Order: structure tokens, then C-alpha cells, then sequence
């Protein structure tokens, strides 16, 4: 049996034996003259290490050339959110502007984006080094808790960046996490990965890698884009709604065997009618996920209920009765 | 219509207006000789002023004379925890032992005392200086969120306390919080308190003085104390299994209107089968408790979510099929 | 494990295997010289002979003199129903008085009754002779089915009755079992019956005699009598408020194996607040009764479905998830 | 507001002042040289009318030349069952040859077939002589009943019929409406017609046109029939997997305002994956159907509760949590 956390808690020390205390080097293309870029490098990642949970986030400190090609980003992508994204990304990030603080000038710290997401839909964000485990960024997911990083991408390469920095996930993910019904399914995701065989943690990061970070939309019947990574680079915005890649049918097993890169902009894309119509098709996939129990993210404690009894199970049916009873007394009130 | 808040972001700005920026007094017995207690009171009562949700608690420094007193009523009253308590808060407090840090010579800061609660049941504990508002602190306590004061009770009096302190609710309302019946149970007199009538508030707090400030529990069949405040006091505990005071049976309405004072050790009392006997009472009370609406406590985004429609009763709704799709799931995977 | 029926067409074999085709004597009090009346008891018996589910209620003639003692059970018992009985019995007997054609001349048949609860609360009344097993009355009354006696008691005994006659059940079980939650009661006791064992029958038939059969109402503050016996004969009625008999609080293990006869007016008594409350104790008595699985009444089919596996609970959580999508669909309609 | 009924007893008596004791024609094609079949064809529609609800339906005498018939449709559409019809429907046609008694020389009776109805999933038969009002049939629907014939086409034209006849529904309606799901999903186009307008009770029925009288399924992946009509006649059957009609994906609004005749046979058919996914696109599509109200089906008492208010929403709320609790017990039991 593969092992997942099972309390915010636990989600480090045993998250952090695996993935911190590692020494990086700076990115997989091996090998830049960016030294003092990579004591920033390095520095961004040691605010993760001594991190735990309940603990705020840091506060970050920026030179200006990396909030400058933070302006080159926001400049560029909120005037690309016009062009080809998601209307609930354009009123997402009209909320991130008046709350989180998205401006050219300044870069917002990951506290009061965190803060903000807590107050929409209950999503944390959780600074994190690497993207090192695949299971460990799927099982933190189920807790409502997103593995985030504090570095920015070089200035030399601002537009594509072969790994996810602020850029990415401030742009790409926390504007959708900041939707209701989305935050449940991205849950759903990572809740069908908690003692998930690695082939099913392969999987479900295939079934991640289409339907979250590289997913495209339908709002008003026509198509745009709500993938986290679309809506993190210059040219691939305007590459998944270009007809040279191909857009399918989302669909549970052909995003669970789907073939990816990561470095060229994908062929294959997943068309998704609502944030809802990926609930109800993650709720047929984690359906058939071979698994000895399966798992009810236990919201008031923000923990994970492990319903491997019948009897585990129960003591989640009272949870539901304590405030169905509450929807059977407030049905009496309102009238 | 009585104001309630809304957001856990929003319970610090609409009640510090009406509870912060008080100049307060020493004691509400007029006058002692503890300028040095009385900044002492000055600084504790400054740290919940810019305190903001979200922030975690500052740590307290203690000077010794706090320290030996704390030290006297730890080694008092976890003596008196064999005799005439609650055995569910026994159980607590070996957990308060060994997870939060309670000992004879440090106290806990209350930083690790709150991150206990977020690893039980979801409550936490959020500092403030005064008891200003009996409205507030039930209006909070909905969002699982308890008001708690930050300071101790002088050392002139290390026994009887007119006032809470950390004395009061880190060995007496903390306890019972950690279980996850009676915090839901605790929960839902504050969910009634949600735009409310003063006279309901006045009706909630009465309520809320005999069924978990004074409360009297009932397990493996001889009566015990799970009352936050008879769990505080040196002879209070051994008072309330006296028979010089009375033990009524819990009500609903009768321990509305029940008179009580705070000086004297208390003359009526509530015995209580369990918290569960205590949560099915509430939800007689609570649903009769008149209102434009009732409350629903949305424990991810950890807001409320008001029920003044029937199309507000549905978006719960969703909430609740979702949760039970999980559940329907689950039964799929176990067998 | 004892055996139980599944469907409502093996309501009929396996409990006419063992209480049908059995050649009975009059009454159990030895001897009477009334051979036409034996005659009328053979014949009544022998229209539940042939009777299978799905076919209706033959209809019974009545010669003068069980006309005549059903009218004067009638006029006794409609005029005593204003002296001690429930409220709820006397709107309901109002509504059997215009609808089912309860009268002091015509004694109405089963079929018209049994149209009358289908039309309420979907039980229905099946004729049977004796009540020769305790654990298949109950077994049937699991499927919302009235196991009944189509015959008339002496007319030289019409007050007291040693056996259930028809002045017995459509006076004091029928009348009750058009209540709502009373029919959810009733049917517990017997979903509690299924597949339970010997000594367990004889407990749920125990308490079947104290809170169904013989049990005892407070409405409005004042006590009243809301048991099928004690609102079928003539002194009982008047005798169960008198106070030379006791009357204890309902409970759910005092009348598993409270002691009780049957010929003397009963001695002990069970006071019930409401028939929810009993609702309540029953589905308390029922959790800890032992029993390999458990049974939901499947009323769509007016089946009975084994939950010994968490796939079955899995498969009647969904009915429970299309019909709460119902009501979350009907709150979208509303408003 | 257009009317709907209330209980099944009320489900007679207006929908014969409308339905029935009309002097109905032959057949709508002009003029059969049939006198003794037209008093055949009078006497069918003559039990219908003394009949009521609870009254079983009364046997009905067959001579050779509709029997020869019944011989002729049985052998050439139980061959026809193999071929490119629905495997859901083999199974219940095998149920239906042991249950219901099935064969090739003795038409059924509507009793064995409405006792078995009531077995599996607790619909009944009901006989009527016309499909006179389209509301009526939908709004019996809704209540577990199928208005339903009991004659027969006529041996000249015996595989196309113009009328639905006991080889229209016997073998097509019925053998669907053995399902568990399809009968949630039948009733659900029927529970929408409550109170509908009559452009509604046009668009149900014309979606009932298409997903239950003239449906097309997709089982193992080959697309089969599962419509009623589909199976009731020679050459549709062959005729609906054949390329000369087109079979549209089966859509809410695509099939309620989508044009249909009667007579040839059908151009545009509606291909559904399961009865689930055609209950779940019944769910989309009856939610935004416009009512003052919406209505559930409480199947104890086999009636209808209107849900007008927020309050008789909660009535079948406390309906829901009597069955959850049972659920909640069951997993106590299981284990
Ligand atoms: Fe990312
Ligand atoms: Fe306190
Ligand atoms: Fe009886
Ligand atoms: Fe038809």
C-alpha cells in the first residue's frame, strides 16, 4: 500500500524526507551564468524547508529584474486574458486585482494570495521547492492545499518556462482555484491519489497534466482556455485555440493513458464543457481507480477520513446528517 | 436585523470596532495594587489590537510569578481530574499532554494550542482582550472560531477567577473543544447566534452558561463535569457533585431563561447524557429559535453561507450530494 | 441466521407453510357451544386461504349479531374516544369516518380500509386467521403490512376480547397506522424483526406490546392512549389513565424484556411524548440490535433490500442520491 | 396552472370525465368492414371505464383470430430480439417469458404483467381505452402507473400498427419498464408533466417520442433499441439500425422541440449511452422546465407531494434522513 498523508500536519514531515534538504541545481537544461540568480535560486528554496504547516509564508524580497519580467508577464497575459481564456479566469482575476493585489509594479507574496483563497473556496497555498514527487503534489491537493513555488523564471527566458514559477501558478492556477466547483474537482483529483499505485499516480498526473494544467474551456459555447500552464506562457494562449494541435474530447481513459512532452507546445488537447462536466467525469473515473478503500476529505478538521470499514463510512453519514438536518432546519426558517 | 459576520476574514474588522480600542480597567472588582500585573494586562490586551486573521498568534513571555501560579493550577486541577471529571476531557487532556506541551512549569502559547485544534476538530483559538461582546463571541463561535483571552488570573487570587484567562480556558474549554461531537455541538449555539436578537443572544448565552461554560456531564453512568468553567476553579469542581447545588435536567427552554450570576459558585445545574444529547437539544432549540433565515457553516471556504432562500438551501445542497457522490463511491471501493 | 421475506409475493408461501392450512379450535379458552360461530371462524379463516399478495380483500358477510356487537363496540368506543384517547386517533377516526365508512350500522370491509392506507401511508391490511407466528407479524409489518384478523369476537364477550378481532385492529391499529411517522414507527419495528432471532422476535414482539399494541401518548402536556388495545376495548381504555397501573417513561431496553401478560388489564405502561420520539428510541433499540447486516425497506417496489455488503448500501445510497437530486432540483423550481 | 393529480385513487377520477365514456371510432384511418371486432374493440374499452384504482384489473377473454395474431407477433419479434434490439430488454423479456408468463399460444393477462411490474420496481399496468389526452398518460407516469391497452391491432394489419396495442407495450413498454433505472427515468419524464403547460406537455412528449417510445441504446459499445415502439413492429426494428434514418446523440432541448409523425417510419432517432445517462440528461432538462413548483414522488403512499413552499420541501427532507439514519444504522450493522 502506497503511502498519503493524513493531516495538513503530516503532510510535511513525511513530504519533506522526499522532497527538501536536496540540493538543485538551477534547471534541467543543464548548466547557466546566472549565479547570483541561483543564490536566488537557493534562497527560494530554503523559505520551504523550515516551513511547516500552520506556520505563515515568508515574505519574499524582489530585486527589480525579476519584477520587471514579473511586469513583462502580467502586462502581456491580462492583456492575452481577452484573447482566448476563460470568462471565469476574467472575473477571477478582476477579483485578484482588487484583492489579492495583481498589479505590473508589484508582485504579490504568496501569504495574501493565500489568504484569498481560504476566503473563496478554502484552497491554501503551499510553498514547495520541486516538483520532485508526482504522488506527494497530487496527495497535498486532496487537503486543499496547493504545492506552490516562490521562484520566478530567468529573464533570458520569460515568455516559456520549462518549469512552473510564481508566473505559472498566480496566473494559471490559483485564478481557477479561486473558482467553487473547480477547487472540488481539482480536489477530486488529487483525493483519487492518496495510496494510488504509481502507475495510477502516473495516471492521475496524465489525467492532471490535461484536464488542470493544460485543460481547455466552453463558456457561451465557444471555446477558451483554463489550463494553468495555457494561461501562464505568451505563444501557447494563442497556440490551443490554433488549429495546428488537435483538441479531443475530455474523456476519463484517454486522458489517463494520454502521451505528453513538456517542452513544445502539446498536441493534444481536452475540451471541457463546465467545471461541473469535469466533476461528474472525475467522479466516473476515481470511481474505477483500484484502490483497497477509498477517501471523504473531512473539511472541518481539514483532514482525510480513510473509509476502508463500513463503519468509517457511518461516522462520514453523520457528518452529512449534522448539516443535512441543518438544510431540514433551515427549510423550516426561510418560507 | 442584527449584524452577523460572514468570513473568518470578517469577524476581525466588524467586532473591533465595537470590542478593540477599549481602554480597559484592571478587574472589574474595582481596584488593585498590580501596576506591573496591570501592564502586564496592558500588552496582552495590545496583542489581539493589530492582530488579523490569517496571522498566526505572537508568542507570550511570562514572567515567573504567572509561570508559579500557572504552575498552581496545573498541578491543582490535573490532580482534580481524577476526581469528578469528564473522562472524554481525560482522554483530552493526555492529548493536551503530549501534543500541545502542558506541563507544571511552561504554559502553552496558545500558537500550539490552536494548531492542536485545526488537527481534531477544526476549532481555533483567536485572542482577544475583553468579554466585551456576548453577541460577538457566540457570533464567532459558528465559524469555529473561539474567542480566548491571552492573559492569566493574578496571583492574588489563584483559585476564584471573575474573569477568563488562559487558566480558564486552556485547562477548561479547550479540552472539550478537542472533541469532535461537542465542537460541532459548541458550534451550533454560536450558528443560532447569527442574526439574532439581543434578547436571543441573552437567551444563547444562558444557554451557552449551563451547557458548556457550566455544564455537567453524564459518562459510564455516575455524573461528571465537562463545563469549561468548573473545569478552571480549585473548589467549583468539587462543588458541582456536591448536593448543596442542584442538577437539573438539560432543556431546551429551560436553560434559556434560567437566571445565573458568576460570583457565587453556581446554584443550578444541567446534567447532560453526552454531547450528542446535547447536539439533538440544540437542534430542537436552534430550530426553534425565530429568524429570517437560518445559517449553514461552509467548512471549506470556513465562511457562512446564509439560507435566506430556497435557491440558497440548494447551492448547500450541491455541497451535500457531492459529499455524499464521495460517500456512494466509497461503498463502491470497500467491500 | 432465520429466515425473512424479500419480496411481498413470499409474504404468502413461507408464512402460509407455518400458519396456514393448520386446522384451529375456536378460541383459546377451551370450549364454547357456538358451532354456527365456529363456522363463521372457519369460513373467515379459510378467505385468507387462497388469498396471495397483488389479489384484493374478498369481501365478508355479516349476519345480525356481529353487526349488531360491532355496533355496540362503535358506540362505545367513538363516544369513549373523546375520554382519554389521542387527538391524533380522533382526527384520524374522523377522516375513517368519511372516508373508509366506519358507521354504526355497516362494519366496513378490509378493502375499503386498505385503499383508505395506501391512500395515506402505503400500509396495507392482509388478511390472515391467527397470529400463530410472533416473528411473521412482524416480518410482514417490516413491509409496511398489516398482518389482520377478518373476524369478530364473541358477542357474549363484546367489551373484553381474547384475540385480536376486527373491533379490535380497525379500531385501534388502523387508525393509527394512517398517522405518517406512527407508520414509519411501526414499520422499524418489524425492519428491526427481520432476520432477527428467536429470543430477539420475542423482544421486538415485547416491545411491539408496549408501544405499539398497548402504549400510552402525551399530547398538549396531558397524557393520553394512542396503543391498539387499549383504543379496542371497553374498560382498558379507561382503566390505562386510571392510576391503579403503573406508567414508566419509554424505554428502548425496559420494554425488550419487560414481563406482560395478556388476559388481566396490563399493569406496566409506557408514556410516549411523541410518536417521533418513539421513532427516535426505535431506531436507538434497532442500532444495537445484532444482526449480520441490516434491511432497507425499498418502497418504490415495496421491497425489502439485504444491506450485508457496503456495494448494497452503495446501491441505496444512489435512490437516495436521484431523490435528493429531486429536492435539490425542486429548490431550484421554488423560490 | 394546469391540473395534475394527487394520489392514485384521484388519478381516476379526473382523467375520466376527459379520458372516457366518449364513443371512440374503429380505427383513425376511415372505416374497417370490423363490426365484430369493433364490439371486441368496445368491450376492451368498457373495462376501463367501471375500473378504479386498487380494483384489480379484470381478466380478459381472447378468440383464436387475435390469439393467431398474438401467435404471429410473438414468433417474429421474440426472433427479432437477437437482432438489434437491447440486451437490458433479453434479460427482461426472460424474466418476462418465466414470470409473467410469456409464450407463443396464450396472450398474457394485464394482472400477471402489472403483478410482476409492482415485483421489480413497483410500477402497475393500468388499462385505458384511448391515449386521448397526452397530458394524462405523462401525468399518470409520474406515479409508477402506465396507462396501457388491452386490445389488439387487427390480424389485417399486424405488424404496423397505427394504435398502441397489448403487442405495442406488452413486448416494448413493459419489458423496458422492468428496469430499475428506466423506470427512475420513465417516471422522471412523467414527474416533469405536473402542473406543465401544454407546449410542455408537447415537449415531453415529444421527448417521450423519442427516448421511450422511440429510443435507440448503446450497450458493449454496438448501438441497439431500447424505444418501445421500436420494438413493437416488424420492419422499425430493422429499421432503426439501418443508415436510411439518421440517429442524432440524444440532447434535453434537441428532443423536446423536435418535430415527429406517426406513421412512417421515423427519420431522426436519439442515441443514448445507458437509462442512467438518459436520467441524468432528464434531470438537466426537467430542471429548467418553468413551474411554480416541482414535484416528488413520496412512494410509501404510492402519491405525489407538491413542493410549493420551502417547508413541504423539508417534509420530504426528514423523509430522506428516516431512510439516511437507516442507511447510517446499516453501516453500524455491516462490518
Ligand atoms: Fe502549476
Ligand atoms: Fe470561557
Ligand atoms: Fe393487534
Ligand atoms: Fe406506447
Amino acid at each position: 500500500v502506497p503511502w498519503f498523508p493524513r493531516k495538513v500536519s503530516e503532510l510535511d514531515k513525511c513530504h519533506h524526507l522526499v522532497t527538501k534538504f536536496d540540493p538543485d541545481l538551477d534547471l534541467d537544461h543543464p548548466g547557466f551564468s546566472d549565479q547570483v540568480y541561483r543564490q536566488r535560486r537557493k534562497l527560494i528554496a530554503e523559505i520551504a524547508f523550515q516551513y511547516r504547516h500552520g506556520d505563515p509564508i515568508p515574505r519574499v524580497e524582489y530585486t527589480a529584474e525579476e519584477i520587471a519580467t514579473w511586469k513583462e508577464v502580467y502586462t502581456t497575459l491580462k492583456g492575452l486574458y481577452a484573447t482566448h481564456a476563460c470568462g471565469e479566469h476574467l472575473e477571477a482575476f478582476a477579483l485578484l486585482e482588487r484583492f489579492s493585489g495583481y498589479r505590473e509594479d508589484n508582485i504579490p507574496q504568496l501569504e495574501d494570495v493565500s489568504r484569498f483563497l481560504k476566503e473563496r473556496t478554502g484552497f491554501q497555498l503551499r510553498p514547495v521547492a520541486g516538483l520532485l514527487s508526482a504522488r506527494d503534489f497530487l496527495a497535498s491537493l486532496a487537503f486543499r492545499v496547493f504545492q506552490c513555488t516562490q521562484y520566478i523564471r530567468h529573464a533570458s527566458s520569460p515568455m516559456h518556462s520549462p518549469e512552473p514559477d510564481c508566473c505559472h501558478e498566480l496566473l494559471g492556477h490559483v485564478p481557477m482555484l479561486a473558482d467553487r466547483t473547480f477547487a472540488q474537482f481539482s480536489q477530486d483529483i488529487g483525493l483519487a491519489s492518496l495510496g494510488a499505485s504509481d502507475e495510477e499516480i502516473e495516471k492521475l498526473s496524465t489525467l492532471y497534466w490535461f484536464t488542470v494544467e493544460f485543460g481547455l474551456c466552453k463558456q457561451n459555447g465557444e471555446v477558451k482556455a483554463y489550463g494553468a500552464g495555457l494561461l501562464s506562457s505568451y505563444g501557447e494562449l494563442l497556440h490551443c485555440l490554433s488549429e495546428e494541435p488537435e483538441i479531443r474530447a475530455f474523456d476519463p481513459e484517454a486522458a489517463a493513458v494520454q502521451p505528453y512532452q513538456d517542452q513544445t507546445y502539446q498536441s493534444v488537447y481536452f475540451v471541457s464543457e463546465s467545471f461541473s462536466d469535469a466533476k461528474d467525469k472525475l467522479r466516473s473515473y476515481a470511481s474505477r481507480i483500484q484502490r483497497p478503500f477509498s477517501v471523504k476529505f473531512d473539511p472541518y478538521t481539514l483532514a482525510i477520513d480513510v473509509l476502508d470499514s463500513p463503519q468509517a463510512v457511518r461516522r462520514s453519514l453523520e457528518g452529512v446528517q449534522d448539516e443535512l438536518d441543518t438544510l431540514a432546519h433551515a427549510l423550516s426558517a426561510i418560507g
